[PDB]
């Protein structure tokens, strides 16, 4: 039902051309600024020019480390328009994480929000990078020699006259994806990939349209967010609301109620964690206060009671689907008019789904298998990692690392992960990372972290800690340490002190016994 993109294709030019019908409609609006489609176009093309003027060439990478706001799609589309590959990254990571991404991407320039300039600085100082220029959006401190203010940079250059003559299957952008051990993998996406997600899911599954106002709690750096709040709305001419701050129930409700930009969102997107938090909130708005027509969920399985509670309150379902960084967006989903809570719905038309057992063979309905996806938006490889590329991308099929069960009605029910990671509110969290942080406290002897469901059925990490006999470590002291050592998104929901952990003769911790509540 969807025509493939032409083999000569630049995604940025495609989204700009789509919206030349509507120059004066708002494209993006945030707390302090707004861009119409024609202003976005101009700024996008001037940034493309600016990047070429400082010597960044076609196929070279730039790091895009930016809070959600109107400069973000300018950054992203401007690079793409130039045939430069933006590497769009999480804004909550450490200087060490970024130092690795600068070296691994060989980024030649960085586009960074002033609030993130201190962490970027640390990463630049410590690494062997190739960064020729730092372009700072909304600087929060004085610019260092050679750094340039984003607005000045865009404003200094005339718009690039034509886009880079890219192929549809040329790399257009990277995201990073983390595993339970080891450094993040550079997921390489082509120009065609987000065309396929925006058409097969944004348009043909959600039925987004021009008069929509989109608002995603999931940031633009998330694959989920990048669809929800950039590629999908730009595909149909919707207006997008962007928000720089942390998405709490209050910040979201403020927006829902038309507190920014004079717009009320019609389409909202977020993790089940956020929806649970909102429904808990004593000032949840009533349906007559909001203009929501469509509530999308992804980033962990949606507990049935959260959808049911949302539906009872709003008269609107939560439409929960699953995608990945490697598949770019959702491939298995409930539909806006067909929702079965306790399942992730049906394959998205355009994607083929398989469940494979221990030998790669078929599994009987109602038995769990590992999920593999065949669809036209899959990443081509992990950059510079052939072993991991071979394990994940196998002849047109992409291994998700999830397990699922197929139901008699052809829907799919989540069954666990194949690789120890915990999916906590949209972000993959490694139990092994948390264990290695806890053992650096002198009062901890050993530590084990597993996922446990909270009162809402949502998975959070839980730490089992053996304290070191000669020391005094209290629960609070450990919480103080965790607070200093880890990002809030990685916190254990609770920590239990035990006398010993169950292990094999080799010292392998039997984490499955801790999940069983021994
Ligand atoms: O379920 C996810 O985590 C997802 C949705 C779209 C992209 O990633």
């Amino acid at each position: 039902a969807v025509t493939p993109p032409p083999e000569k294709f630049n995604f940025a030019e495609h989204l700009l051309q789509t919206n030349r019908v509507r120059p004066d409609k708002t494209a993006f609006v945030d707390d302090i600024s707004s861009l119409s489609f024609a202003q976005l176009e101009a700024q996008t093309r001037q940034l493309a020019a600016a990047l070429r003027a400082i010597g960044v060439k076609r196929e070279e990478r730039v790091l895009l480390l930016m809070l959600d706001g109107t400069d973000w799609p300018v950054a992203f589309l401007g690079a793409i328009y130039a045939g430069i590959v933006p590497v769009a990254v999480n804004t909550l990571l450490t200087a060490d994480d970024y130092a690795y991404m600068l070296e691994h991407s060989r980024a030649q320039a960085v586009l960074v929000s002033g609030a993130l300039h201190p962490v970027l600085k640390a990463a630049l100082t410590k690494s062997d990078h190739e960064v020729q220029r730092v372009i700072v959006s909304r600087p929060a401190a004085p610019l260092e020699p050679g750094e340039v203010d984003f607005a000045e940079f865009v404003g200094a250059h005339a718009p690039l006259e034509k886009p880079a003559a890219t192929q549809a299957d040329d790399p257009a952008f990277w995201l990073y994806s983390s595993g339970s051990t080891g450094r993040p993998k550079g997921v390489v996406h082509t120009h065609a990939n987000p065309y396929w997600t925006s058409e097969l899911y944004g348009r043909n599954t959600l039925h987004l349209r021009e008069d929509d106002v989109c608002f995603s709690a999931a940031k633009l750096f998330f694959a989920y967010g990048l669809g929800n709040a950039l590629t999908f709305p730009m595909t149909v001419g919707a207006t997008t609301l962007l928000m720089g701050e942390r998405p709490t129930p209050d910040a979201v409700f403020k927006r829902w109620l038309g507190g920014v930009g004079g717009v009320k969102p019609t389409v909202f997107y977020g993790a089940p964690t956020g929806y649970a938090g909102m429904l808990a909130a004593p000032n949840l708005p009533s349906r007559d206060q909001v203009a929501l027509r469509l509530a999308s969920s992804a980033g962990e399985a949606l507990p049935a009671e959260i959808g049911q509670r949302f539906q009872r309150h709003f008269g609107l379902d939560i439409v929960d689907g699953i995608g990945s960084t490697e598949m770019l967006h959702i491939f298995l989903s409930n539909l806006p008019d067909r929702v079965r809570y306790g399942t992730t719905g049906w394959p998205v038309p355009g994607y083929q789904i398989e469940l494979r057992g221990d030998g790669g063979g078929p599994v009987a309905d109602g038995e769990p298998g590992d999920l593999y996806i065949h669809g036209p938006s899959s990443a081509t490889m992990y950059w510079g990692n052939r072993a991991k590329s071979r394990d994940t991308f196998q002849g047109g099929w992409t291994k998700s690392g999830d397990k699922y069960v197929r139901n008699d009605d052809g829907s799919y029910t989540y069954a666990g992960r194949t690789d120890d990671m915990l999916k906590v509110s949209g972000i993959y969290v490694s139990p092994f990372e948390i264990e290695a942080t806890l053992v650096q406290h002198p009062g901890v002897l050993e530590a084990a972290v597993v996922g446990v469901a909270d009162e809402h059925g949502l998975t959070k990490p839980k730490a089992y800690v053996v304290p070191r006999p000669g020391q005094t470590l209290s629960e609070t002291e450990l919480k103080t340490f965790i607070k200093d050592r880890l990002a809030p998104y990685k916190y254990p929901r609770s920590t239990v002190f035990v006398a010993e952990l169950p292990k094999t003769a080799t010292g392998k911790i039997q984490r499955f016994k801790l999940r069983e509540g021994v």
